[PDB]
């Protein structure tokens, strides 16, 4: 099975799943120089004042916040997007060590971790059908940096003890995606597809321009989960991060110039 080890980490994924060198791949290094401003690109649009959590989740490489996503509770819309996405799913990746840990990277610069709001889009029925479509998915990049600590991340952070190997899930109700957001929602864009196998091509990427702060003590946190499942060897969950592919035939729009 696949994972981050020396054995079975990225560089060999193609080997199961080929198309992990295929043309529309993420993560990618984002080099602002290059990144056009297309005037055409229209605000993003976040409603998640109706976000229903139910549950977190230790899947093995991540820990997974999930979402109710029956009905257009938590939705994105706009942006470079047609059509209406719910939120099923966010979860992050991280280092072993403060300068690593973000899959996207902004001018080569790696920042300590990456927020992943995964949506996929309505007009397919359900999350399934919409992985097997060229824009079935919309997934929101959040950089996170170590400085003073976000008050919203902390119930996700005191929760992560409960959740410490693979397998495990907790209740988590009545949390609040919002408390998650940068002030601003200046973008870049670009077609992408899933960052862990079976890496589909199916994701319109958003990553924003504002990364949020979080503190050392908040992702010290992080760092003490464990990719095993309870009774094994414990291997720490650090480095969960795919490097960048290269870019191919792909052009990376900004929201601002
Ligand atoms: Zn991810």
């Amino acid at each position: 099975h696949w994972g981050y080890g020396k054995h079975n980490g990225p560089e060999h994924w193609h080997k199961d799943f080929p198309i992990a060198k295929g043309e529309r791949q993420s993560p990618v290094d984002i080099d602002t120089h290059t990144a056009k401003y297309d005037p055409s690109l229209k605000p993003l649009s976040v409603s998640y004042d109706q976000a229903t959590s139910l549950r977190i989740l230790n899947n093995g490489h991540a820990f997974n916040v999930e979402f109710d996503d029956s009905q257009d509770k938590a939705v994105l819309k706009g942006g470079p997007l047609d059509g209406t996405y719910r939120l099923i799913q966010f979860h992050f990746h991280w280092g072993s060590l403060d300068g690593q840990g973000s899959e996207h990277t902004v001018d080569k610069k790696k920042y300590a971790a990456e927020l992943n709001l995964v949506h996929w889009n309505t007009k397919y029925g359900d999350f399934g059908k919409a992985v097997q479509q060229p824009d079935g998915l919309a997934v929101l990049g959040i950089f996170l940096k170590v400085g003073s600590a976000k008050p919203g991340l902390q119930k996700v952070v005191d929760v992560l003890d409960s959740i410490k190997t693979k397998g495990k899930s907790a209740d988590f109700t009545n949390f609040d995606p919002r408390g998650l957001l940068p002030e601003s929602l200046d973008y870049w864009t670009y077609p992408g597809s899933l960052t862990t196998p079976p890496l589909l091509e199916c994701v319109t990427w958003i990553v924003l321009k504002e990364p949020i702060s979080v503190s050392s003590e908040q992702v010290l946190k992080f760092r003490k989960l464990n990719f095993n499942g309870e009774g094994e060897p414990e291997e720490l969950m650090v480095d969960n991060w795919r490097p960048a592919q290269p870019l191919k035939n792909r052009q990376i729009k900004a929201s601002f110039k």
